[PDB]
C-alpha cells in the first residue's frame, strides 16, 4: 500500500550520461551507441545567443572543438551533425552500457521521469508532467542542461525529454529527442513565455481513483454528470477538458473500483464547485494532476 | 532554478538487489560483496508469523531452502546466519557490481531515497522521511519486503532503511542494515499501530528557505521570535521542538538568503496561527516537511 510520486530506476540511464564541453559552455550528453546527443546551444557563446545561425556556427566547429568526457574516459569525437535543435556528436567507441531504448515525444498531461544531471554527474530523480502549456516544473542548477526525462518498459527504456531552457519566470522548456521543442519555444535567448497553464482533469480524476483504493473516500458522492456538464465547470476552473478518449483510459480504474468514470466526474464537478472544506486527499489540501491513469494502475 | 522532491540516483543499488525465495515467500534481497541481506520474516509461514521463533525455524532450514536469483542466474547459498531481523546469505560469487557502501542508522526526521522492488527487479525510486514516530510513508506491492532506503554522499552509498512491515494504518516500518527496527514495532502478526506523529519543524524552515530562494516570500514577516517563544506554539500544533542544533544546520540557507533562522520562525509562528489564506507555498497548500536543511542546500545550491 501507499502512495508516492515515484520515478523509474535511473540506473540505465546513469551509465548513458556524460559530459560535453564546447567553448565555454559545459553540460551534459546522452551516450547511446556511437552518439552524444546534446542541446545545440553548446555551440554557441553567450554573445551568439539571441540570433545564433546554427547552421553556421554548427559548419564553423572542428570535431576536436568539442570535449566529451565519460567519467575519467574522452571519447574522440569524429563526427558532428544536427537534427532539429540537437546536436549529435559521433564518437569512436559505443557506449558499452547502452540499454535497449525508444526515442518517444509525449503529449502534455503525460508523465515521466527526470535524471537531474551536473557536467555529466547524476545528481538527482524525480517525476515530471509535461504541462498543458508543454513546460514542465522541474528542478535543476547551472550545468543540468541536456539532462533527459524517460520511461521504462519493463526492460526498454523511452526518451521523451532533454532539458533546454530555463525561463526567466523558473520555468522549464526542452524537446524531443528529434530535437522538436515541446511547445512553441525557439532555443535563442529572445524575450519568451508560456502559455496559460491548465489544470491536467484525466491526471487529477486518476489520483482520485488512487484515493479510493487506498480507502479516503469522503469526497463520493449520489451524484453522476455528463461530459458536456462537467465540461462547463471544468472550464471555469481552468481545468482541460475531459474527452471519451480520457474516459477510456480511465476504464481499468473504474472497473478495479466499481464507480463509474463519470460517477467519479461527479465527485470532482462538487470539489470544484463546491471546495474542500479543509479535508485532505492521499495528504494533499489540493487537487494533484502529476499522476497519470497508468501511473496510478502501475503503482496500485 | 525550481524544487522538487529528488531521489538520489538509484543505479548503484539497483546491481545490488536480488530476488530471494523461501519457502511459500518470495521478496528481494540485497547483495553486496559474498552476502545477500533480507528480511528474516522470509523464513516464516503465514500461520508462523503469530509467533515465530526464528531461532528454530532457521535451524530448520538449510542453505538448499533459500533460491536466491540474481536477474536469471542462480546464485549458490553456503551459509546462512541471523543478524536481528535481517538474514544473512552468504553466497560463492562476490557482487561485481558492489558499490562503495556504509551501513549508517539515520535519525527521525532525516530523509532518504527508497527504490521499491518487486521479486527482486527494481521498480520505483522516491523520497521517504523518517517520521518521528518511527514510521515511513512509503509505496509499496506485494513482494516488496527487503527493498531498501539510502542516501548518496558522493561516490560512497549509505544503506539505513530495509522494509519490513507495512502498519494496518497503511504506513510502513523496517530495519537498519544491521537488523535492528527503527521504533518499537516487531516482525510479529500482532496488533500494531503508529503512535502520534509530529511535523518536523527543522524540514519546515528548510522548505521555506527553498522557498525563499525560488520567489516565494509573502510569508516573510515584519516581525521576529525567540525559540522558547516558538517551541511553545510548536508544541500546541504537534510540532517538534527547535534545538540550537537545527538552528545550526540552517545556518548555511540564513546565510544564503540574509534572513536569521530566528525571523524565519516568527514567519512559521505566523502561518501557525493564521493559515495561508489560500496561498500556496512553492505549490504546495500545506506547510512540507520532508526535506532536510541538506536536501534544501544540496538542491538549491549544488
Ligand atoms: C543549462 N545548462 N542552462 C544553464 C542554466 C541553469 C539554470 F538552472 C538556470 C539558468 C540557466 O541558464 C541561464 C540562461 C541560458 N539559458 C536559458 O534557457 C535562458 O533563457 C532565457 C533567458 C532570458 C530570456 Cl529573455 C529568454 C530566455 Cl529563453 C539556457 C540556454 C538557452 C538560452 C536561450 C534560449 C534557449 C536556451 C541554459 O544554458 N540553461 C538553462
Ligand atoms: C513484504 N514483502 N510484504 C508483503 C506485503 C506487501 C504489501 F504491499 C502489503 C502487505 C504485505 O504483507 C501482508 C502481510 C505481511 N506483512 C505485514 O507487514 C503485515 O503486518 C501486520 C499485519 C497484521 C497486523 Cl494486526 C499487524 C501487522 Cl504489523 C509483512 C510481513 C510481516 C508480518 C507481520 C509483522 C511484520 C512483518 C510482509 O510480508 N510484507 C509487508
Ligand atoms: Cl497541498
Ligand atoms: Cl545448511
Amino acid at each position: 500500500s501507499g502512495f508516492r510520486k515515484m520515478a523509474f530506476p535511473s540506473g540505465k540511464v546513469e551509465g548513458c550520461m556524460v559530459q560535453v564541453t564546447c567553448g565555454t559552455t559545459t553540460l551534459n550528453g546522452l551516450w547511446l551507441d556511437d552518439v552524444v546527443y546534446c542541446p545545440r546551444h553548446v555551440i554557441c557563446t553567450s554573445e551568439d545567443m539571441l540570433n545564433p545561425n546554427y547552421e553556421d556556427l554548427l559548419i564553423r566547429k572542428s570535431n576536436h572543438n568539442f570535449l566529451v568526457q565519460a567519467g575519467n574516459v574522452q571519447l574522440r569525437v569524429i563526427g558532428h551533425s544536427m537534427q532539429n535543435c540537437v546536436l549529435k556528436l559521433k564518437v569512436d567507441t559505443a557506449n558499452p552500457k547502452t540499454p535497449k531504448y525508444k526515442f518517444v515525444r509525449i503529449q502534455p498531461g503525460q508523465t515521466f521521469s527526470v535524471l537531474a544531471c551536473y557536467n555529466g554527474s547524476p545528481s538527482g530523480v524525480y517525476q515530471c508532467a509535461m504541462r498543458p502549456n508543454f513546460t514542465i516544473k522541474g528542478s535543476f542548477l547551472n550545468g543540468s542542461c541536456g539532462s533527459v526525462g524517460f520511461n521504462i518498459d519493463y526492460d526498454c527504456v523511452s526518451f521523451c525529454y532533454m532539458h533546454h531552457m530555463e525561463l526567466p519566470t523558473g520555468v522549464h522548456a526542452g524537446t524531443d529527442l528529434e530535437g522538436n521543442f515541446y511547445g512553441p519555444f525557439v532555443d535563442r535567448q529572445t524575450a519568451q513565455a508560456a502559455g496559460t497553464d491548465t489544470t491536467i482533469t484525466v491526471n487529477v480524476l486518476a489520483w482520485l481513483y488512487a484515493a479510493v483504493i487506498n480507502g479516503d473516500r469522503w469526497f463520493l458522492n449520489r451524484f453522476t454528470t455528463t461530459l458536456n456538464d462537467f465540461n462547463l465547470v471544468a472550464m471555469k476552473y481552468n481545468y482541460e477538458p475531459l474527452t471519451q478518449d480520457h474516459v477510456d483510459i480511465l476504464g481499468p480504474l473504474s472497473a478495479q473500483t466499481g464507480i463509474a468514470v463519470l460517477d467519479m466526474c461527479a465527485s470532482l464537478k462538487e470539489l470544484l464547485q463546491n471546495g474542500m472544506n479543509g479535508r485532505t486527499i492521499l495528504g494533499s489540501a489540493l487537487l494533484e494532476d502529476e499522476f497519470t491513469p497508468f501511473d496510478v494502475v502501475r503503482q496500485c
